[PDB]
């Protein structure tokens, strides 16, 4: 069979995720690899509305103390599930498609975002910011679709002085630096929860630990240095102090779907050329995928581009 | 070989029965997982079913925008759904292929698509939800695992009426347009499911839309020929396409049932019990997995049981 190579650039906004993918897609000749952008459409105008400015200007009027946390909720829950849309059903029509782990890769697709950002961080940052519940976190956790095999995600590393400057140069959006801090927050606990996992750490058996950098090597994080921290909320407690079941529950789905990812961590702290050619070399390492027909190429072929056409700027 | 499931899931328009019907049909090699009623009272948020039905209250009053409704029904569906989402998740990995004597019968008020499906487009029938928020659900919707035995009901409207009356949920307003929303969605699913597994292919058949197997306009891809979905000449934009493709994935798969609900509720139970023999069954995958899907089934039962 022939082998796919696919990879997730994923972290938060401003870091130079975007311009990396389509630098590194430039290098290929033509179709050898293919670029899956954010689908910016599919958020401005065939979802809803300016979803962004919606997120935006709804986080503001919650801290400006405008409308209430639950309405800021609500408007939040309903756009986060717009943002994640083109995700998951490319997720789904590409999932028949791949095979088993496996020289070349015959296509190498580069997504912008993994499924998860929409799905589990972005939400989980909004809770940190008071404008999501854990509960509704929870649910979205409990919808992240089956992890694929060969799920490479490309993390990234930069400073946070360096970020904030670049976020405030370099939409509908506002600049919010408590947002910047919860998802670089959210995505650091993300890199060191798959790390936990993959060796070997069990959240249950540490949940009682809790009371309140790079990844895929280096020892094992204090589970409150993962993403299960944040989920020691009193709204998920029992009154005998454990969670509820039905969260412990979205909780092991949690650890299914992030111990069997391959993350790698790609350093933003320099030229567009440069984190172009770290990323480069970072591929090396990363893990492909049999298609489970000979088809199934120019099939995914197609589909990236046609998403690409339809909702990439 | 491992020892062998039947999971069987009561769903269908509310109000019919469901809830008693099942309640009677249990008790060891059995589990009755119930409505997490607990989970949208309390768990999830407070009163869900409350503030669904107030919502629409105030969308038809015109005392708020189709657009204020929207994002409110919207989140209100994904705490409704999220006890049914993550059961499955956890569900999943036990489940293993298809298989005579089950060694466990697992019987669920609801499926996931009643939640991330049904429920949704009804609401986009009553003008309270846009149908790319149903088809954000739709692309959610769990893979189809082996053996899904769904039981939807047959009910003449004027005795669903009657029934539903009597069967208010704390919180729930008597809405009787919801009610042939609902039905008229259930009836569309039915339809779908026997669509696809004659050979219907939505694409080929979407023309056919604008003018042996169900016609696609009685189906439920005759919702999604919404014009927020199309572009200005007329085409279905291919995220759309996309979703419809994996609805009709999930669903070409399931095992559909029907029971008569216009009888006894001993009837009732009666007639699930016969409909049982033809229901597929799966082996699990580990030899412990009967013993932890006990245990997560009657977890879930004590917890958000009402
Ligand atoms: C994917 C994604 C998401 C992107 N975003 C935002 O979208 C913008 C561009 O990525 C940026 O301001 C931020 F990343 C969200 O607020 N939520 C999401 O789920
Ligand atoms: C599952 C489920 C759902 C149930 N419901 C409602 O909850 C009650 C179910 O017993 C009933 O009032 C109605 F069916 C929804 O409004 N949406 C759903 O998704």
């Amino acid at each position: 069979m022939p082998t796919l190579l696919r990879v997730y650039i994923d972290g938060p906004h401003g870091m130079g995720k975007t311009t990396t993918t389509q630098l590194l897609v430039a290098l290929g000749s033509r179709d050898d690899i293919v670029y899956v952008p954010e689908p910016m459409t599919y958020w401005r105008v065939l979802g809803a509305s300016e979803t962004i400015a919606n997120i935006y200007t709804t986080q503001h009027r919650l801290d400006q103390g405008e409308i209430s946390a639950g309405d800021a909720a609500v408007v939040m829950t309903s756009a986060q599930i717009t943002m994640g849309m083109p995700y998951a059903v490319t997720d789904a029509v590409l999932a028949p498609h791949i095979g088993g782990e496996a020289p070349p890769p015959a296509l190498t697709l580069i997504f912008d975002r993994h499924p998860i950002a929409a799905l589990l961080c972005y939400p989980a940052a909004r809770y940190l910011m008071g404008s999501m519940t854990p509960q509704a976190v929870l649910a979205f956790v409990a919808l992240i679709p089956p992890t694929l095999p060969g799920t490479n995600i490309v993390l990234g590393a930069l400073p946070e002085d360096r970020h904030i400057d670049r976020l405030a140069k370099r939409p509908g959006e506002r600049l919010d630096l408590a947002m910047l801090a919860a998802i670089r927050r959210v995505y650091g606990l993300l890199a060191n929860t798959v790390r936990y996992l993959q060796c070997g750490g069990s959240w249950r058996e540490d949940w009682g630990q809790l009371s309140g950098p790079q990844s895929n090597a280096g020892p094992r994080p204090h589970i409150g240095d993962t993403l299960f921290t944040l989920f020691r909320a009193p709204e998920l407690l029992a009154p005998n102090g454990d969670l509820y079941n039905v969260f412990a529950w979205a909780l092991d789905v949690l650890a299914k779907r992030l111990r069997s990812m391959h993350v790698f961590i790609l350093d933003y702290d320099q030229s567009p050329a440069g984190c172009r050619d770290a990323l480069l070399q970072l591929t090396s390492g990363m893990v492909q995928t049999h298609v489970t027909t000979p088809g199934s190429i120019p099939t995914i072929c197609d589909l990236a581009r046609t998403f690409a056409r339809e909702m990439g700027e």
